[PDB]
């Protein structure tokens, strides 16, 4: 396979390692990290998530990269691209998502990771568009989407189809950025 690593000024976006699973599990168990998600995850659930990531990298050659901070930390979380195949109005497409350990918030690291992942999406993969979705309360998350230059149509708000019809977290907002908008920043 030989999954290609992506480099920013500060960040290394790399394939996941066994050593990552411990660090990622405490992130998944952190109520500040998982605040706008349905719940925190146990070790088994966190490992399942990593298995899905590795399987995504095996099939597609890209995925949510593990974020390394050379000269500081081996693992501060993930940022990158996931294929959207679920039954939503904007499928099929590619989504960008991110999760940082709280110690690394407020540093522009999610921004830098996301810019590196989108550079890849538009320059190497040459995708027409990348989406991002989150819940309205998760201001840190859609705050990053709009600072990245992604734009929301409130009319494109949707109920996540892999949650229950009456799930309290069901309502998601959609941000989009196309090759043209990304190149124009
Ligand atoms: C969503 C999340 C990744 C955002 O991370 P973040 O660190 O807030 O985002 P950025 O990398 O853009 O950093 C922005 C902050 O750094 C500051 N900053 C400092 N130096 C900066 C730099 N060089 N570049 C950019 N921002 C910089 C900005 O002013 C801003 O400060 P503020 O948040 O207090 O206003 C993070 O809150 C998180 O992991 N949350 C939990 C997981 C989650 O919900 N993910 C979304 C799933 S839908
Ligand atoms: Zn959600």
């Amino acid at each position: 396979s030989a999954i290609s690593e992506l480099h920013g000024p500060r960040l290394l976006l790399r394939a996941w390692r066994d050593s990552d699973r411990e660090a990622f599990a405490e992130m998944c168990a952190d109520p500040q990290v998982m605040e706008f998600f349905p719940s925190v995850l146990d070790r088994a659930q966190s490992d399942a998530l990593v298995d899905r990531v590795q399987a995504h990298f095996a099939e597609r050659g890209y995925g949510p990269w593990a974020l390394e901070l050379p000269g500081e930390a081996a693992f501060i979380g993930f940022t990158g691209l996931f294929d959207v195949t679920m039954d939503v109005h904007f499928a099929p497409t590619v989504e960008i998502g991110w999760r940082l350990a709280p110690a690394y918030w407020g540093r522009g690291l999610a921004r830098e990771a996301a810019e590196t992942a989108l550079d890849f999406a538009f320059e190497r993969l040459r995708l027409p568009e990348v989406v991002a979705f989150t819940t309205p309360p998760n201001r840190r998350s859609w705050g990053l989407m709009e600072r990245l230059g992604m734009r929301r149509d409130p009319a494109e708000d949707f109920d996540h189809p892999l949650l229950a019809a009456d799930h309290p977290m069901r309502r998601h907002i959609l941000y989009r950025v196309d090759a043209a908008r990304w190149a124009e920043r």
